[PDB]
Formats: C-alpha cells, structure tokens, sequence
C-alpha cells in the first residue's frame, strides 16, 4: 500500500485539498522518474499519446506500488490552519457574497511548505486557491519588481524622493490611486506605506530606460510574465500568479535575497527504500543582501504605519507577544477591488494570503484593509498556538555591506550646489544604499520621475525654505 | 455591624478602591443626614469646628451603627474589570515608565456606576484615578462644548463646512495640530475624525460672538470651569475633570441628550429599615434629542475611521460579535502627550478611560492611539464576558425631530446665487440639523471661521469647478 505522510512520518492517507495537492505533485515526480527509467527522450515525450500513457502509468504506479511519499507538511500546523479557516473564515464575508481564500505558509530558509489553506470548505467548493487559481498580485508586485530592483541596481536608496505629481499613462488616462490624481514629491517610505501608484510607475519607467534585465530577476524566482513593457506591471498589470508562487517571491526578500524553490514533496521512496525522487536545493542570490535587508526595513513600516492594513492592530489584541515578533509585509488591491492580497514574513517564515470571488466580481472597498487582515491575524495566532516557536523571535537587520549616506530630507541626495546656481542645505537624514558609493550629490532633477512643471513647483518650495 | 453591598445585596465588606470609594461617599451622605437630624443650619455648618465634629460623627456612626449601604456596583462586572487591569494593564506601558489608568462604567439611563478601575494596583499605588485625580480632558471636550452646543443652537449641521486654514491665537501663536499649521476647508465629520484644532477654535469663537450660554450647558452636566473666555477651551485648555465626571458628560450625549447625575450609592438604611438616604433621579434635557442623535452619528464615524484610535480593529479581533454592537466615541490627547483619553458608548452604557503619569511627565506619541485602545478593547471584552447582555444590541438612531437639508458638498449650504454675482451648483449631500428650517442658502462666507484670504482661495477653487 502506498502512503502519503507528513514531514515527521505520520501517515496522511493510503493510496480534501491536502490529499489531492500532494498526490498530484507526487504523480508528476513519478512521471519524470518512469520516463527516464524507460529511457524515453524529451523528444518522444512531446508525442501526445506517449505522454498520456506515461501520466496514466505514474498514477497507477503509486496506486498499486508500495511507495512512501514524504511531504513537507507539518501535521499540527496544517491542521491548525484548517480549523482557523473553519472557525474564522466567516470574518471574510463583507456583503458581496461568500468570499474565497487561499494561504501558503513557507519556511524562508528552505522553501518547504509547512501548511496551506485551499479554500473555505472543500465539501462545498473544490477549487484550490493556494496552488491552482491564478490572479493579479496587484501592488504586492511593487517591492519585487520596481523598488527592489531599482535599489539593487544602485538607482535609489531608502530615503530617495519620488514624484507623485499627476501624470498620464501612454494611452492618455490619468494614473489614479483610488480617487486621487496624485500629490507632490515623497519619500520611498511614504510611497510604500500608502501604496501610491505614480512613484512605482516612474520607477519601472526608469528601469526600462536604463535597460535593466528585469526579466532576469523575476525568472530566477520562478515567475512567468508574458510582456515586460506593460506600464502598470508594478501595479500587477500583465501578471497573474498562484498564492504558492507569489509566497516564493516574498520568501526571497525575507531570506536576505536568497531564493529557494517552493516544494511540498521532499522525497519518494519505493517499498524497499530506493529513493526515486528527492528535492534538490538550488539556492540563488536574486537580490544582494544589502538590497533585501534595506527592503525588510521598509516593509516593516508598511505594517506598523497601519495605512493599508489593520493587521498589526488585529494581532496586538489577539496575541500581544506574537505581535512583537519582527513582522514585515505588503498589501495589494486590484482595479475593481476584485483581488486583495496580504503577504507577511518574520525572519523564519512567510505567509501569503489572497481573497476574492471565483467569478471575479468585486469585493467591498474594505475587504483587504480590514476583513483579510483580521482573518490573517487569527491564522497566524492559530499557527503559533500549534507550534509556539515556529515564527521565531529573531529580528531582520541591515547587512554589513549596506552603504549609509547623509542626505537632504528634501532631495534625498547629498547637499551641494544646484542651478535653478544656488546653495542647497537643510535638514538631513540617513539613507541606505546597495551600491558602492551611496547617494549622489543633489542635482536639479533630484527625484525618480516628474515633469519640468513639477520640478519648478518642487524647487519653488525648497528654495523658499532656506 | 454595618455593611457595604453590591447592587444585588451581596456583602462587599463590614465596617482596595471599592471599599474606600463607597465608604467615603456613604460618609458624606451620613454627614448630610446627621446635620439635618440635629437641626444644624447650613449657616452653622460653615463653622469649621462644627463641620469637623459632624464629619467625625458620620464616620463613627457607620463604624458603630448597623447600617446597610447599597451601592450601584455590579459584583461580576466590577470583579471582571479588576482582573482585566491585573492581566492587561501591562499593555499600557509604552517606554515612559509605569503608566497609570482610570476607568468608569456607567448606565446611560440611570447614571449608576456599575464598576470602575481605580489604578494598576492599589497595593503599590493608592491614588484613585477614577474619582480623585483631575486632568485636562483634551479633545474629548470638543463634542460637548463646541460642536454639540453649536448644533443645538442651530448654527451648524452634520455636513456644515469649517475652516482649517492657518490662524493664530490671541497671543500670536499658531494654532497647531501635531506638526501641521492646518490645511483648507473641511466638513464637520473630517474635523471630528482627525480631531483637528482650528475648526473647534472657530466654533467656540462663534459661540462667544453670539453670546451663547455655554456655562448653562456645562453646569447642567455638573462640570466646574473657572473661565469661559479661554480660546482653547474646546481643546481642554482651562478645564480639569475626573474620569467619573467626564463619563457623565458622554452619558448625556449617549442618552439622547438627557443627563442623569452619576452615583455609586443608591440607598442607606438603618438596621431597622429606616431609609436615611436614597438617590433621587433628576433627569435634565441638556441637548435636544435632535442634537444628541446627530452627534451620535458623527462619533460613530470617529471610531470606524480609525484615524485617532485603533480601538475598533483591536475589538473586532478579540470579539467580532461585540465589535458589531453600535460603538461611538472620542479620543483626547493633551499638549505634551501628558494625558490620553478614550470615551466609548453603546446605547446602554458609557465607559470613560484616562491614562497618564501621576507626576504629569509625557507619555509616548502612540500611547493613546494604540496602547490605551488595545487595553480598553480587553476591558470591554472582559465586561461582556462577565455580563453577556450588558452592552446591548440596540442601535443609535436619528430622532424624528431632526431636519434634513439637501446641501452643496462644497459649501454645506443650499444651492443659490452668490457674489464673488455667480450661480453655485454642484454635488449635493444630506445634512442633519437640530433647528426648525434646516440649512440656510449658501452665502459668501459659507464656513465656520476663516479670513478674507482663505475665502478667496476657497471660492477660487469652487468656481474653477462649475
Ligand atoms: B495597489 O495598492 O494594490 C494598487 C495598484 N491598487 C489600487 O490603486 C486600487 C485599485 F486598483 C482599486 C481600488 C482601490 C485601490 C487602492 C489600493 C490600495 C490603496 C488605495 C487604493
Ligand atoms: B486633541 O485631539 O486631544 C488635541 C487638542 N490634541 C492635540 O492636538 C495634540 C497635542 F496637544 C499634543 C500631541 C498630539 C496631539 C494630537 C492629538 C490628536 C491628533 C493629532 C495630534
Ligand atoms: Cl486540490
Ligand atoms: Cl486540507
Ligand atoms: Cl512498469
Ligand atoms: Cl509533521
Ligand atoms: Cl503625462
Ligand atoms: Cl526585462
Ligand atoms: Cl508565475
Ligand atoms: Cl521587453
Ligand atoms: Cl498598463
Ligand atoms: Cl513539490
Ligand atoms: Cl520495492
Ligand atoms: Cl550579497
Ligand atoms: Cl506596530
Ligand atoms: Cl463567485
Ligand atoms: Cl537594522
Ligand atoms: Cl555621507
Ligand atoms: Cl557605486
Ligand atoms: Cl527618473
Ligand atoms: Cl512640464
Ligand atoms: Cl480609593
Ligand atoms: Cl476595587
Ligand atoms: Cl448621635
Ligand atoms: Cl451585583
Ligand atoms: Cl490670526
Ligand atoms: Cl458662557
Ligand atoms: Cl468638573
Ligand atoms: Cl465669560
Ligand atoms: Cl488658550
Ligand atoms: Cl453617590
Ligand atoms: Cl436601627
Ligand atoms: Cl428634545
Ligand atoms: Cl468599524
Ligand atoms: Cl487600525
Ligand atoms: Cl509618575
Ligand atoms: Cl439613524
Ligand atoms: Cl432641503
Ligand atoms: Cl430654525
Ligand atoms: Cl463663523
Ligand atoms: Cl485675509
Ligand atoms: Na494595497
Ligand atoms: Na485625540
């Protein structure tokens, strides 16, 4: 009799979401192994009939063999997550009909998946919202694809200034943030905490203009994106992802820039002990340690500022000791309020969460800000109750390689002469950089993005202050 | 043997904060009764020696008599509040030393005090922060003394516009809100939700100019204020109050404008049943029902907007069903962050809370926003656990007498002709009023407060939009 087991060896079942997800993945590994065993070339595997036979063969082999499939799943934690969604899933319902949900809990140092939530109730709806449904990640794309890469390329630091002045897409439409056509200049921290859109637009524009290999970074983390020229890419335009894959992106940032490929199967052995498959770790430095650690600091403030999510307030009430762990994260909300995301990490673990409707109708305005945050606070509390040390008490900290520059608050660059020729001084602040030399001297166009009129307005204001 | 009892007759003690507070109040009632018994005039009671004798006589009479003193205190609820401060009082500590606390829970329909928190731990510090310490109520003065009275006088409604443009006190200092010198025009709701200062300044100025009997309202609720001409009175300047007295103010608003005097003693009987004192209710309509109910609606949004307090987020996590009760309230923060207040009501109950330091040193910036909110969410949860129906599931609702006016969003008054002679139309909204005829036609100076330059700026903007 073949068996699927938890990480510690307890049998899940002989051969709900856990059964089918792990069985499906084991059937794929078995497929690759039987093909290679029988000396079938990848050429011959392009034949549709041959492929179909091998897929069926893999399924029957597990069915009738006596294999032991070891999963990465932690019995107590996964069982805690099930009870949490059973007991607290109703908190998601926001007056737009039953709300669906998916979550993935991943170890930051290995990529192993310790538990997940497939949906509200398998018995009523089988869709797997953790591994199967693909949806836009919205503003949770920003740290990975815009700001993270720009920092990594030495094109901004932690206190760099960006334009949030009104501007239009190529098609002529205003770039909107809810009902605001934008404001003025702002720090990277303010842009992240509020999730403003115009600054991310300008950052990704800067990457395109500089010919940065953005695709290089994203493909190293396993993302598939068809068109890298989309202006709204940092807003989640032109990208769709599963919760499991997107959790792998935040794993990379949390693990000091080092990607480990997500997995739910660690090993498959035959009855006699022959190892027919075993996960092989292939760590990749996607972002520098300086970059990753600088981003951890910015995402810490995203949660603490409580601007786009009530999560920390929800958690501090439920479990004040756990709220004092070093949480960082990012929210996302798509165009018609169709998808809400919240991604969370501590130094040890990352937990991705999505909510939305199977038929893509809109959620309420507050679904992501309040309901999902509350539900996810209950989820993290439940996981901690089942495994008290799992989140850990370590802090994220800046890597030694980070470069610290004294910069003007107003410009985000070093004090100096500028022609408007004028002497620019004032309040200064420490800015973190991931390059060699740190921040440049202040120049006239000091910010990421902005038009001529924007800068006149901006400088009018700075000069008025010396 | 004399005894002090809970409301249901269970003995508290024969003759901690509960013992001494109720004993002190009973000694005062006994003093009045023995004086009148012995035919001593209020004249003779001005003699210091006579007074001293009667005070001592009152104390011994209780000591040696066999009186039964019935208190308003609910044993299960008060005992729940004690355990809550014991277990969760540490949540107040914010890195400025041990934080002290006081709370009072009052029935809105009677003024009876059902339980209270005197401090963190009587055994370590005896000061009674519920009944003895007087402190400025800060911005929690605004609803009672500025906006409530203005609405009551027919000088604003729910969507009236107020100036938050920069302006100075008489002494020449800018009116500040944290680090902001102010912005532009805003609705009453926005002014309340953010707790801006300039709008309250202008409202109280308008009351002074109109010669409104403000002292009439405040003295009907038992407040003692020495100087009504203080410009910062709505910000808590020139007023100090106990938590018990200030809770009585919010009782009045919550009870549809009807004040009932706070009390902890309901009756004192002699051993043979003679009633020597009994609370006599003297209800007073301080604000119209229209006014009170219009204010309830505005204070509901104060909590839901989560701008000055995390309370609703803290509560929704701890106890989602209880968070769905109809909570309204207001925060306060004094000048050097020396005192933080949060006052809460449902239709049945009001709970006042203060935190601060006995020697008046500053709290942290976030003490009121986060720590006190979290602690007070635990406190209300504990009270509900001890007495499941006590908060109630009723909603606050506008009184039938409220007048509803269709008004321009931009001006908060009815559409019409104005000279800048121009035709003013645009988006409209419903505004609630407590007078006969509702909102006036739009006039040039449409807002509460503002200078000539402010209005030019304001009208520039409105006219630019038709
Ligand atoms: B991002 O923060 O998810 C960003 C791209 N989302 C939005 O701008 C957005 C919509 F597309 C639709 C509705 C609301 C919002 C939004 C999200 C977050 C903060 C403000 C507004
Ligand atoms: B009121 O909201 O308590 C108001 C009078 N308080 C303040 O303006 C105030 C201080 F006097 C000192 C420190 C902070 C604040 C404050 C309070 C509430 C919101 C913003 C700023
Ligand atoms: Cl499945
Ligand atoms: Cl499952
Ligand atoms: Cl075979
Ligand atoms: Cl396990
Ligand atoms: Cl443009
Ligand atoms: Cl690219
Ligand atoms: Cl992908
Ligand atoms: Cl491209
Ligand atoms: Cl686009
Ligand atoms: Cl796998
Ligand atoms: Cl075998
Ligand atoms: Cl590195
Ligand atoms: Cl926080
Ligand atoms: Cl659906
Ligand atoms: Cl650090
Ligand atoms: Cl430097
Ligand atoms: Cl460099
Ligand atoms: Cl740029
Ligand atoms: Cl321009
Ligand atoms: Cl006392
Ligand atoms: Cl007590
Ligand atoms: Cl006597
Ligand atoms: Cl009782
Ligand atoms: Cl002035
Ligand atoms: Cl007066
Ligand atoms: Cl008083
Ligand atoms: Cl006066
Ligand atoms: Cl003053
Ligand atoms: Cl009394
Ligand atoms: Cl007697
Ligand atoms: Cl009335
Ligand atoms: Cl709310
Ligand atoms: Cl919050
Ligand atoms: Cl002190
Ligand atoms: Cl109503
Ligand atoms: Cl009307
Ligand atoms: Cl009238
Ligand atoms: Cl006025
Ligand atoms: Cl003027
Ligand atoms: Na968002
Ligand atoms: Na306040």
């Amino acid at each position: 009799i073949s068996e699927i087991t938890y990480s510690d060896g307890t049998v899940i079942a002989s051969i709900d979401y856990l059964y089918f997800t792990t069985l499906a993945e084991a059937q794929e590994r078995m497929y690759d192994y039987l093909a290679q065993r029988d000396n079938v070339s990848a050429k011959e595997l392009k034949n549709e009939a041959t492929q179909k036979f091998y897929r069926d063969l893999a399924a029957k082999e597990i069915e009738n063999g006596g294999y032991k499939i070891t999963t990465t799943i932690d019995q107590k934690i996964h069982s805690a997550m099930q009870s949490a969604v059973a007991d607290y899933g109703y908190l998601l319902d926001d007056g737009t009909g039953r709300v669906e949900v998916g979550n993935v809990l991943m170890d930051n140092q290995t990529g192993a998946i310790l538990g997940f939530v497939g949906g509200r109730n398998y018995q009523e709806n089988q869709n797997n919202h953790a591994f199967d449904t693909k949806r836009s990640p919205a503003s949770t794309t920003k740290p990975l694809l815009a700001y993270g890469i720009a920092i990594d390329q030495g094109l901004m630091g932690s206190e760099t200034i960006l334009s949030n002045y009104p501007t239009n897409f190529a098609n002529g439409n205003p770039i909107m943030y809810a009902n605001s056509k934008g404001t003025g200049m702002m720090t990277l921290g303010e842009a992240l905490n509020y999730s403003w859109n115009i600054p991310a637009y300008w950052t990704y524009r800067m990457l395109r203009e500089n010919g940065v290999d953005v695709k290089g970074y994203m493909e190293k983390m396993g993302y598939e994106i068809p068109e890298y020229g989309i202006e709204s890419l940092p807003m989640g335009g032109g990208i769709e992802v599963t919760v499991a894959q997107h959790t792998n992106g935040y794993q990379t940032l949390a693990n000091n820039g080092v990607y480990h490929q997500k997995h739910v199967i660690s090993k498959i052995e035959a009855a006699d002990g022959r190892v027919v498959y075993e996960y092989q770790d292939k760590p990749v430095q996607v972002y520098s340690k300086a970059t990753a650690t600088i981003m951890q600091g910015l995402l810490r403030e995203v949660l603490s500022s409580r601007v786009t999510t009530t999560f920390k307030s929800n958690l501090t009430s439920l479990n004040p000791t756990l709220a004092n762990a070093d949480w960082i994260g990012k929210t996302g909300t798509t165009g018609q309020d169709e998808n809400m995301w919240l991604m969370l990490s501590t130094p040890r673990l990352t937990l991705g969460g999505w909510i939305g409707h199977d038929d893509n109708h809109s959620l309420s305005q507050q679904a992501g800000y309040s309901n999902n945050s509350n539900y996810m606070a209950h989820l993290v509390n439940a996981i901690q109750q089942a495994s008290p040390s799992i989140w850990g008490n370590e802090r994220f900290a800046l890597d030694p390689s980070v470069v610290k520059s004294e910069v003007l608050k107003s410009t985000g660059q070093k004090p100096g002469k500028v022609s408007v020729e004028v002497e620019v001084t004032g309040s200064t602040v420490t800015s973190y950089w991931a390059n060699k030399s740190g921040a440049p001297a202040t120049s006239y166009r000091f910010a990421i993005g902005g038009s001529d009129a924007d800068y006149q307005n901006a400088w009018s204001s700075i000069v008025g202050s010396l």
